[PDB]
DNA sequence: TCAGTAAGCAGTCCGCG
DNA sequence: GCGGACTGCTTAC
């Protein structure tokens, strides 16, 4: 085995390191690492190291890392840069580890835990820790085990133990239903005081010590709780047993409108679910309790108990410490499929930095640089103090708003990190500036060609084509690993739509799913094989080739992330190579490639339609253009067609042979007037979208900037087995939109597309009767709630107050004097409910935590003063007014003249 | 919410004879 | 009532 680090610290002048030895075992070790920085040197001076400019640079090895930290401040004080890696542990790492990394992660010691914690007076803040922890479940990766520490006497009730029999059984049979999976991984460990429960942890702790650390809300409570409260009962120096280096620090954590405290444990990787689902699951949730994302992701019934969680303990531990197990292997269970973990390790190991670093895409290609350059004895530069300056981003065509039948779209492939590779934009590339002319010169081909020897953007930037930039080498190596595993997500949603298609024709038989890899497209035999499957069998491989779909997205689309971050970081004063003409040659160059084609693709549909000045591009926004598809269409005419599918065939044939092609030659010409290192601007067809043949749908429309909706039949590649909506911008795809009107306006959407005026306008009718009964959360607004303080001005709305803060306050007068009560945190989301005039609550809405029932002290109350008008009016129609008006039909019916006969 | 720009809509405040 | 200046929040890239 090649050996692998877990964790690395430093403290003081030691590294201390816990890795994986070359037999698999894991160990620890103190290093009295001697870092090294560098200076500026004269060229008489004879050097292997240079800078990214080619400058020489001589080596400064010091006694320890406490020296070297010193010299860089002496060097500011005398006004010298001071070269080199000034994060030593990164520099330690890339001399132990100069190799590519290969981890196994059967040897990585993942824990997963969540504790409870009973409390009578309100939430149990864990800077105080004042209440007995009652409960620590802790699942071990390793040994494949879920821990169990159960308080059975507390101050707050003595119970009895819990029972993994009744804990088996179906809810229906009074039991708790914990997954027959995980029965027998249970390790169950009843306790008769906590500070036996808490000491016996610590051992555990000791013995099994965790590598990466996980669970939900883990970092903000768990953590900070069990730290506290053992340093409360036992003293601080036993509160950092939970650092395998007996070392811990309170770690504050700014943000603009207050703060709050962690517990760093050092030489441990804390990567908190909640935080991991945040950043990566490219979804913007109304709320992220475990159970609320729990039955997003994997459709689980909520955890059901009666009265509140501050009495569960004592009516029904049984039920109490169930759910406790529960809620752990909730987190396994999404982390099974989403797969962030893996995506963590797989980037903190690529990268060589600290695995809890992969939540800053700064440090993470910070760290890539490095170790890139080193490679070559080349020698970062130091990071340096900027002022924050805006700069200009994308392009955005403003549409004219309207129908849109048939629409096809393009797209460039990874569009930002392509241009980085294309011009050849890096810190050390920089040949030079040119004389700008305007961007609609540059856009339309008619000023001068910026230079005959240097790669250019029209920002005024020119760069060396003799050889590639740190950035674009390390951009590509990134950007292909992307590649590889789209490709592996596309072949799977491919696969899915076959299955699909099996599905309107499930045999009559008992059998099993086929033994496959969803990750490459089913070859023929498969094919045939699935068409003989029952339904079992065959939705048992649809939801396999689901998971490996989700499994291929994770890994794809922060991969992604991660490389357009890089694009962004150029932009960012933090980052060692932060340069606002390097960001700016970006977004520019986007800008004119977006311009520079939809000139070039209007003029060659023009051309083959035989016209003038028509505009055949509606819409682009960054890198996409939608392309109408009418007169193609007509120009065979659709009364040809045999149904959808050979309309659809026939554009996706137009768009491969003709207009990729045409595209291809507009862009190779951009790239020779720029004179671009390499060709790189790859602009592929994206969606084709249209009405079904023969129906009244009226196929797409848009609003304006950033809003419009698509009947889309096949997106890159992928031909549905039904129609899939693509919205965008709407508010069906907004978190804010109440649940139930989300719905609703997706059918109104799906209507209009698909089936036309008459359709929408029998939908709307009905909704507009029945809306009434829906459940009052699915008719609720959301919103974050931010800066609370600012607008209370004794219970009461101040000036310029927002409208789900008044509802704030309109609640925190409601449950005033209650410390049981529901307590609204600041930062997180809200329900909001408009109430009808003269209501007890005495304003004109009523806002509560975003997940949960309101209250039983008010929810009688809140339900009787509901203003179904006010939220029908603003949440619903007022948006489908909009759709509506912009698409030219009515969503309810116009008076004619037929409306004169009989009955 | 510790960890790039563009741009939409809700709502406040208040003008607009 | 609509719109402009503004805050707040949320999307699309
Ligand atoms: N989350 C983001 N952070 C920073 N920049 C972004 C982000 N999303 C998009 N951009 C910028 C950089 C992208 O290259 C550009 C176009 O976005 P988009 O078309 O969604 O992805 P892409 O072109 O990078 O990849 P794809 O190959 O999937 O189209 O907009
Ligand atoms: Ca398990
Ligand atoms: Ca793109
Ligand atoms: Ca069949
Ligand atoms: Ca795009």
């Amino acid at each position: 085995m090649k050996e692998f680090y877990l964790t690395v610290e430093q403290i003081g002048d030691s590294i201390f390191e816990r890795y994986i030895d070359s037999n698999g075992r894991e160990r620890t070790r103190e290093v009295e690492y001697k870092p090294s920085l560098f200076a500026h040197c004269p060229e008489s001076q004879a050097t292997k190291y240079f800078d990214i400019y080619g400058k020489p640079c001589t080596r400064k090895l010091f006694a320890n890392m406490r020296d070297a930290s010193q010299w860089i401040k002496r060097m500011e004080d005398i006004g010298l840069e001071a070269l080199g890696m000034d994060d030593f542990k990164l520099a330690y790492l890339s001399d132990t580890y100069n190799y590519e990394i290969k981890y196994d992660h059967t040897k990585i010691r993942v824990a997963n835990f969540d504790i409870e914690v009973t409390s009578p007076d309100g939430f149990p803040e864990p800077s105080q820790a004042k209440h007995p922890i009652d409960a620590i479940t802790h699942y071990d990766s390793i040994d494949d085990r879920f821990y169990v520490f159960d308080l059975l006497n507390s101050p707050y009730g003595n119970v009895e133990e819990w029972s993994i029999e009744i804990a088996a059984k179906l809810q229906e049979q009074g039991g708790d239903e914990v997954p027959s999976e995980i029965i027998d991984k249970i390790i169950y460990m009843p306790f008769d005081n906590e500070k036996e429960l808490l000491m016996e942890y610590l051992n555990f702790w000791q013995q099994k010590t965790p590598v990466i650390l996980t669970g939900w809300n883990v970092e903000s409570f768990a953590i900070p709780y069990v730290y506290n409260r053992i340093k409360n009962i036992f003293g601080e120096s036993t509160a950092k047993r939970l650092s395998p280096h007996r070392k811990t620090r309170v770690k504050v954590i700014e943000n603009m409108y207050g703060s709050r405290e962690i517990i760093t444990l050092f030489g441990i990787s804390v990567l908190d679910y909640i935080d991991l689902y945040k950043k990566f699951s490219f979804t913007n949730q109304p709320s992220y309790s475990l159970d609320y994302i729990s039955e997003f992701e994997l459709n689980v019934g909520k955890l059901k108990y009666d009265g509140p969680i501050s009495k569960l303990r004592e009516s029904n531990h049984q039920r109490y410490i169930s759910y406790n197990i529960i809620a752990v292997y909730r987190v396994l269970q999404i982390d099974a499929k989403r797969q962030f973990i893996n995506l963590s390790l797989d980037m903190g190991y690529y990268a060589k930095i600290q695995i809890q670093s992969v939540f800053s895409p700064i440090k993470t290609w910070d760290a890539i640089i490095f170790n890139s350059l080193k490679e070559q004895n080349k020698v970062i530069p130091q990071g340096r103090s900027h002022p924050v300056q805006p700069y200009p981003g994308a392009f955005v065509k403003e549409p004219i708003p309207n129908r849109y039948k048939y629409v096809m779209s393009f797209d460039l492939t990874s569009l930002y990190p392509s241009i980085i590779r294309q011009v050849n934009i890096s810190p050390e590339t920089i040949a030079g500036t040119f004389k700008v002319a305007p961007l609609h010169d540059y856009i339309n081909a008619v000023a001068e060609r910026p230079s005959d020897v240097y790669s250019c953007s029209p920002n005024g930037m020119m760069y060396y084509k003799d050889r590639d930039g740190v950035v674009p080498t390390e951009i590509t190596k990134v950007f292909n690993q992307r590649k590889e595993h789209k490709g592996y997500m596309l072949a799977a949603q491919r696969n899915g739509e076959i299955i699909k298609e099996a599905l309107h024709n499930p045999n009559l038989s008992v059998d099993e799913p086929l033994d496959v890899d969803y990750r490459f497209d089913f070859s023929d035999e498969i094919k045939e094989k699935i068409k003989k499957l029952s339904a079992k069998s065959l939705n048992e491989m649809l939801f396999r080739a689901q998971r490996t779909e989700v499994a291929g997205m994770t890994a794809q689309i922060n991969r992604k992330l991660l490389i357009n971050s890089l694009a962004g970081a150029l932009g960012n004063v933090w980052f060692r190579y932060y340069d606002l003409r390097n960001a700016t040659a970006i977004t520019t160059f986007g800008q004119m490639a977006l311009q520079w084609i939809e000139r070039k693709v209007n003029e060659y549909l023009n051309e083959v339609c035989g016209t003038e000045g028509e505009a055949f591009v509606l819409y682009g926004d960054t890198d996409s253009i939608y392309v109408s598809a009418d007169k193609i269409i007509d120009k065979v005419g659709e009364s040809k067609f045999r149904d959808t599918n050979h309309w659809v065939d026939f554009l996706d044939k137009f768009a491969r042979e003709r207009m990729e092609p045409a595209i291809d030659r507009g862009f190779r010409e951009m790239c020779e007037y720029m004179n671009n290192k390499q060709h790189l601007m790859f602009m592929d067809r994206e969606a084709i979208a249209g009405p079904p043949l023969g129906s009244k749908g009226i196929g797409g429309f848009w609003t304006g900037k950033k809003r419009y909706a698509l009947n889309v039949w096949d997106m890159e590649g992928t031909r549905y087995a039904e129609p899939k909506l693509k919205i965008m911008g709407l508010e069906t795809q907004k978190s804010s939109t109440p649940k139930a009107v989300q719905k609703a306006l997706k059918e109104c959407i799906r209507r209009m597309l698909q089936e036309g005026e008459e359709s929408l306008q029998e939908y709307f009718k009905e909704f507009e009767k029945e809306f009434r009964q829906l459940n009052y959360i699915s008719i609720a607004s959301v919103s974050s709630a931010n800066n609370i303080a600012k607008y209370d001005v004794g219970g009461f709305p101040g000036p310029k107050c927002p409208f789900h803060i008044r509802g704030i306050l309109t609640y925190n007068r409601a449950i005033k004097g209650n410390i049981d009560a529901p307590q609204v945190v600041e930062g997180e989301k809200v329900y909001v409910l408009p109430l009808r005039e003269g209501n007890p609550f005495g304003d004109k809405c009523i806002a509560w935590p975003s997940g949960t029932e309101i209250t039983d002290l008010i929810k009688d109350d809140v339900l009787h003063w509901m203003d179904y008008t006010v939220l029908l009016e603003k949440t619903f129609i007022k948006p489908l007014e909009g759709f509506t008006s912009a698409a030219k039909l009515d969503y309810e019916k116009k008076a004619s003249l037929f409306d004169m006969f009989d009955f």
